[PDB]
């Protein structure tokens, strides 16, 4: 599974019921607003019976869809700029004994938000499931399990990451050029994945309904200041909706490649940059160790080997036509919906032609 958490937890110990039954509900409890008194006539539950890794993990999940539901209610614009201590208070312990940022983000709910339907059988969209979804209609298991198959596949390349690296200070030419290939093909593999989201996300819904679940408080005019911690932090806190920017492995063939997504001050790096702090310590190590490896397009730029660039292209390319095929996604489930925004666009296209420019040829 690469970067996901593997076989996720589904239930907490029954000290948490209350949260738990919270978060299973969300559906109904925000469609008949009784969400939010849910949450207000909680008990402050101490997070000190979460014992393992694997039960904090889906404490955090459960508390962050919980979060997301308060925050937004119906998501029509009656929002709560204050988070309840009860849960705020427990939920940034959790956060900050996990390192992330008190609010959902993509290694919840999507690296933690899932199970097998038959343990003895594999991966696929139809033997699996989300553990939370907000709203009957939203889409998030196609949502969720869609980013999730793509992830996987994409983390399949993260097993010949060592053999770059090491190919290289061996000096192994034909394991660095396997090597790259390799990396291509699951990168081509997961532009097909890709593709699932037209089988199980309906644009409507997750314009609609689901985008609403999954934005923060920065820079956010409905929460201007960010939200309130409360009994945590006094002044509110301005946090980034979850992003597939968030995904260690969306970011890391970049790192990989010298593509410098995330050099410079512009926004889009800015953005990209920024994203990391929503990723697990583990995952954010991870990029931060291969931007201090040597340099993998250096080193095929110095080879004079034109097998070695195109192995390396074949990387590069298949960056793009993912990226290329996202911006089509983007066109159909926000800008085409949102017409019934360019800055975003612009962001998208900045990445991309940033992608495009590393290619060794033309
Ligand atoms: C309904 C389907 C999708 C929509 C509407 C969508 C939308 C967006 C948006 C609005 C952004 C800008 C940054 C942000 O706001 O988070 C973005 C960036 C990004 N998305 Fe998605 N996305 C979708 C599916 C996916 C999937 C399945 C993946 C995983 C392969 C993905 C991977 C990324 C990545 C890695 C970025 C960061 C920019 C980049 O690396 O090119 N998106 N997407
Ligand atoms: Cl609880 C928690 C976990 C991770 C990051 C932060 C944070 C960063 N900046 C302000 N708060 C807080
Ligand atoms: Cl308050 C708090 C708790 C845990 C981690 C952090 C953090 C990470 N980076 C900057 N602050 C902050
Ligand atoms: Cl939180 C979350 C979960 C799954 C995918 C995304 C996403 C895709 N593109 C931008 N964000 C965000
Ligand atoms: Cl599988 C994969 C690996 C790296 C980046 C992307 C991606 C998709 N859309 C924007 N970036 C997808």
């Amino acid at each position: 599974v690469g970067f996901a958490l593997p076989n996720p937890q589904e239930n907490l110990p029954d000290f948490y019921n209350d949260w738990m039954f919270i978060a299973k509900h969300l559906p109904d409890l925000i469609e008949s607003g009784q969400l939010r008194e849910r949450v207000e006539k909680l008990n402050m539950l101490s997070i000190d019976h979460l014992t393992d890794h694997k039960s904090q993990r889906l404490a955090r999940l459960v508390l962050g869809c919980i979060t997301m539901a308060y925050v937004w209610g119906k998501g029509h614009g009656d929002v709560r700029k204050v988070l309840p201590r009860n849960i705020a208070v427990p939920y940034c312990q959790l956060s900050a004994a996990l390192e992330l940022p008190p609010i959902l983000v993509y290694a919840d709910c999507v690296l933690a938000n899932w199970k097998k339907k038959d343990p003895n059988k594999p991966l696929t969209y139809e033997n699996m499931d989300v553990l939370f979804s907000f709203r009957d209609g939203d889409c998030s298991k196609g949502f969720f399990l869609v980013s999730l198959l793509v992830e996987i596949a994409a983390a399949s390349a993260i097993k010949v990451i060592p053999t770059v690296f090491k190919a290289m200070q061996m000096q192994e030419r034909d394991t660095l050029l396997k090597a790259l290939l390799e990396i291509a093909s699951c990168l081509e593999k997961a532009l097909q994945v890709f593709h699932q989201i037209h089988d199980h996300v309906n644009p409507k819904a997750f314009f609609s309904v689901l985008r609403i679940y999954l934005s923060g408080w920065k820079g956010n005019p409905q929460l201007s200041d960010g939200l309130v911690y409360e009994g945590f932090w006094e002044d509110p806190k301005e946090f980034a909706g979850g992003s597939a920017g968030q995904s260690s492995v969306f970011q890391c063939f970049d790192v990989l490649l010298g593509i410098q997504q995330t050099a410079g001050g512009g926004h889009a790096a800015q953005f990209l940059q920024d994203m990391r702090r929503y990723m697990p310590p583990a995952h954010r190590n991870f990029l931060c160790s291969l931007e201090s490896n040597p340099s993998v397009r250096e080193f095929v730029l110095s080879k004079g080997d034109a097998g070695l660039r195109e192995a390396y292209d074949a990387c590069v390319k298949a960056l793009v036509s993912l990226r290329s095929y996202h911006l089509q996604i983007v066109t159909k489930y926000i800008l085409i919906p949102a017409s019934q925004g360019t800055d975003l666009m612009n962001f998208l296209k900045t990445v991309r032609s940033t992608t495009e420019k590393s290619l060794l040829k033309e």
